[PDB]
């Protein structure tokens, strides 16, 4: 009755083990923890309180390579599979994905205990925009944060800007090498190039104000371009690589708010602090309700990712709106027609209340947002097991949660023809949201208590965008004067192109050209330039 001979040969099993040729044990650090995962897996489909997990051969890596490059795709099929919840396993995480509107109220007003944005988001807007702000803070500094910003988003604040975006559009028409509407009446221009380009100058102009914009005549621009290369998902795998690259971004960041802290200064310096700007507006107004102040540096850092979270989702739409509307010579058409009836032939200066009487433009923007929204994917980390109401689920702790309102957009039951781009599907709903019911507040205004609306741009809940009215503005001003100014269409036999999953924000897969010309050969942009 001797099992002690047994646990001897454990012990020798062992040591033989550690004495294995390097070309057996190498092979067995590869096949032991690939043998692990699958058995583990297999185990785990057993557990009625998890919903079911994506199968995946690779350890770690998980389904992310699939994922990364057509997630919409990847859900639908897992959605065939296993219905609106399941988990996959993702360069090291376990993410729960929630689709539909259920999905919108699980994740989006999940309970502040319950989820964490910034444990998920950190890691990434952290390096890029700088600390102690957006994500590097507590949700409650968040919030604040959005009610300073947002006190700078008004509808004066919005009639003020007009002519401002107008006035940019108009020199970039006539100064840039895609344009020169002076010189050319007819050209070609990749949209990845050219709306970038007019986003941040129009950007900068009403939300940074003239210094700042007058800094992007310059080299400076580069900083912007190498601070966005931090801004690429590889950094949410690897946040901090000693390699260069990484190193343009924090100099970036570093000379991008310096800039900022030394307007600021200055400001407060030669008492020229007004209204015109978002710098004026945090400098007034940048308190928290506990006494604390922000601190130059970290009123920067904010300037810095709410310039760029805009700048990022605003260029891909007008890139999209642009295309879509190349093979669509008919909608230019009605959008004319519309803008020749509200500026009276032309002859009445845009405002904002005139943008406000544009419903085929706004909705135009809303379609555009429908189908191609800028964020495939939106996370939390989960703080505390959750359960899913009517089922038996429990997302543990550690878990991810994913929600993604921009693949219901494309969903056919709840929105009949989903990837046919028609702007019409909104007439008389023209509005950029619209709060369905009741509202709350979260500290940054009141918004829509429900977010079960399969409609959901701008999210929901804490977290939902502030830009909203502000990104209508900018596109407006924008696709009001693309409109009255240009006609355009494709290349011979090119259309509108995939979007590229693996970046930042959902963009056209480029380079996406189109070809304009004047509506009016003979019209001259005013102004001096070299
Ligand atoms: C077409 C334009 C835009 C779209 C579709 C969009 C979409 C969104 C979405 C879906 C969220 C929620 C993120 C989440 O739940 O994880 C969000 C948040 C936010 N957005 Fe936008 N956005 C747009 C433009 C802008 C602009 C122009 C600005 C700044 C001027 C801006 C600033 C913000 C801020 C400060 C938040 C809050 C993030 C948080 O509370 O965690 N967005 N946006
Ligand atoms: C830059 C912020 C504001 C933090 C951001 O929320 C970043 C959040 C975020 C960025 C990238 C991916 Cl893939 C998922 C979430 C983006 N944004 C929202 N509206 C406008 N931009």
């Amino acid at each position: 009755s001797i099992v002690g001979e047994a646990l001897e040969y454990v012990n020798i099993g062992l040591s033989h083990f550690l004495a294995l040729p390097l070309a057996q044990r190498i092979s067995l650090i590869i096949i032991i923890p690939f043998i692990y995962n699958i058995v583990w897996q297999l185990l785990y489909s057993l557990r009625k309180d998890r919903p079911p997990l994506v199968f995946y051969w690779i350890p770690w890596v998980g389904s992310a390579v699939v994922y990364g490059m057509k997630p919409y795709e990847f859900f639908e099929e897992c959605q065939k599979k296993y219905g609106d919840i399941f988990s996959f396993v993702l360069l090291g995480r376990v993410m729960t994905v929630y689709l539909g509107p259920k999905g919108h109220e699980f994740v989006f007003n999940a309970k502040l205990a319950d989820v964490s944005a910034e444990a998920a988001y950190a890691h990434l807007t952290t390096p890029v925009f700088g600390k102690g702000v957006i994500y590097d803070c507590p949700n409650s500094r968040l919030m604040e944060q959005k009610k300073f910003v947002k006190g700078a988003l008004t509808k004066e604040a919005f009639k003020s800007y007009v002519p401002l975006i107008a006035e940019e559009v108009y020199k970039y028409f006539r100064d840039s090498k895609n344009f020169r509407l002076n010189e050319r009446t007819t050209g070609t221009i990749d949209v990845m190039v050219t709306q970038p380009e007019m986003t941040i100058f129009t950007a900068s102009r009403s939300l940074l104000g003239k210094e700042m914009r007058a800094k992007l005549d310059t080299d400076f621009a580069y900083l912007y371009s190498d601070l966005d290369k931090g801004f690429t998902p590889i950094n949410f795998v690897f946040p901090n690589l000693p390699l260069e690259h990484y190193r343009k971004r924090d100099h970036a960041q570093k000379a991008i708010s310096g800039t900022y802290m030394s307007l600021i200064k200055e400001r407060r310096k030669n008492n020229d602090i007004q209204d015109r700007d978002l710098i004026d507006s945090l400098m007034k107004n940048s308190t928290y309700k506990d006494g604390v102040k922000m601190t130059d540096q970290e009123i920067a850092n904010l300037l810095i990712g709410v310039l760029m979270g805009g700048q990022h989702t605003s260029a891909a739409t007008s890139a999209w709106i642009l295309l879509h509307l190349a093979e669509r010579p008919d909608v230019q058409q009605e959008l004319y027609e519309e803008q020749m009836r509200v500026l009276d032939g032309g002859k009445k200066e845009l405002t904002y209340d005139l943008l406000q009487e544009m419903p085929l433009l706004n909705q135009t923007i809303k379609e555009t947002l429908r189908m191609h929204h800028p964020l495939h994917s939106l996370f939390r980390k989960v703080m505390k097991d959750m359960h899913v109401p009517n089922t038996s689920y429990v997302i543990p702790a550690g878990y991810h949660v994913l929600v993604s309102p921009g693949y219901t957009h494309l969903r056919d039951e709840y929105f009949p023809n989903a990837h046919q781009f028609n702007i019409h599907r909104w007439n008389n709903d023209s509005a950029s949201s619209y709060s369905v019911g009741e509202e709350v507040d979260y500290g940054f205004g009141a918004i829509s208590k429900g977010v079960s609306s399969p409609y959901l741009p701008f999210g929901g809940g804490r977290h939902r965008c502030i830009g909203e009215h502000f990104a209508y503005c900018q596109l407006g001003v924008l696709m009001s004067i693309f409109i009255r100014t240009l006609k355009w269409h494709y290349p011979e036999g090119k259309t509108v192109p995939p979007p590229d999953f693996t970046s930042m924000v959902t963009l056209p897969t480029g380079p996406a050209k189109i070809i304009w010309e004047k509506r009016n050969p003979e019209q001259k942009i005013g102004g001096r330039h070299h």
